[PDB]
């Protein structure tokens, strides 16, 4: 009777983000890597892999065009459907701007949508330094992805992060952490509830067919940890341009250890409701992380923003 939650990394960037999720852990989800790149699929620690297309490139540099990723996913739509069938929720992670993520992520999303599965995408846009062509590919793919998902969180790499000692691996680590934070913050309300369990219908109510979304998070310890974590999440760099009262939905995850108090649940809810609209749907849940002592995290997902 447990929830079935699948997290799909599409292409190299998305596969890299999901590999980070595997290393850092998200409780109770199943991880998949979808890629045209057969070598990436051999190397990945992600437990389930799905090859799309033949895995043989028919032209030098051809794999950078989103049409190749789209055509590859379309050729293997049966394998995508068979992997997704039976899920209660699917997350799609991609770095937009390449050929595979950009082109194949909207195909994966539509397969999930057509199966009736609540589908949330968490994707990045390329750094400005990657050039206008990749940015144009990324934005065109986000237009297409937005037609096939219930909620879309778009993280511009330019907003997150460059200087000495910061490698390319380090630069994408920041994006990986945000993508993980969004997937973890939503999924773990279902897979590892604390004293106030959210009901999945409430997750569906604030995420199904909602459109654009954005996440912020905060963490605090001490006597006032609950209000402080919530205030930090609302003031997070990703929510700075977003008024929470313009969000048709708000989903909130309070994560902490065994001591999470009902009065802390009430405090967080009071804080979030102070910022949210009365003409919206608000959902506050908790997750239990037995390894957390003192610390309390609040993750806020504003949905239906525009
Ligand atoms: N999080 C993360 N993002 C990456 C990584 N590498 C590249 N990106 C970003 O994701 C975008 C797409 O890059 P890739 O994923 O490698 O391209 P892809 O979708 O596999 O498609 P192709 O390589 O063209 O076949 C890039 O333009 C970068 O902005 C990575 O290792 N981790």
């Amino acid at each position: 009777m447990d929830a079935v939650i699948k997290v799909i990394g599409v292409g190299g960037g998305g596969g890299n983000a999901v590999e980070h999720m595997v290393r850092e852990r998200i409780e109770g989800v199943e991880f998949f890597a979808v890629n045209t790149d057969a070598q990436a699929l051999r190397k990945t620690a992600v437990g389930q892999t799905i090859q799309i297309g033949s895995g043989i490139t028919k032209g030098l540099g051809a794999g950078a065009n989103p049409e190749v990723g789209r055509n590859a996913a379309d050729e293997d739509r049966d394998a995508l459907r068979a992997a997704l069938e039976g899920a209660d929720m699917v997350f799609i992670a991609a770095g937009m701007g390449g050929g595979t993520g950009t082109g194949a992520a909207p195909v994966v999303a539509e397969v999930a949508k057509d199966l009736g599965i609540l589908t949330v995408a968490v994707v990045t846009k390329p750094f400005n330094f990657e050039g206008k062509k990749r940015m144009a590919f990324a934005e065109q793919g986000i237009t297409e992805l937005s037609k096939h998902v219930d909620s879309l969180i778009t993280i511009p790499n330019d907003k997150l992060l460059l200087g000495r000692g910061i490698s390319e691996l380090d630069a994408f680590g920041a994006a990986n952490d945000v993508l993980k934070g969004a997937v973890q913050g939503i999924a773990e309300l279902i897979t590892r509830p604390g004293l106030m369990n959210v009901d999945f219908a409430d997750v569906r109510t604030v995420m199904s067919e909602m459109g654009y979304a954005m996440m912020g998070s905060g963490v605090a310890s001490g006597e006032d940890r609950a209000e402080e974590a919530a205030e930090m999440a609302i003031s997070s760099p990703l929510l700075e341009d977003i008024d929470l009262s313009g969000a048709r939905g708000v989903l909130v995850n309070i994560t902490a250890g065994f001591d999470l108090r009902l009065d802390e649940f009430e405090t967080v809810g009071n804080t979030i409701r102070a910022f949210a609209s009365d003409n919206a749907t608000v959902v506050i849940g908790t997750s239990l992380d037995p390894d957390m002592n003192d610390e309390l995290r609040v993750t806020v997902v504003a949905t239906g923003i525009g």
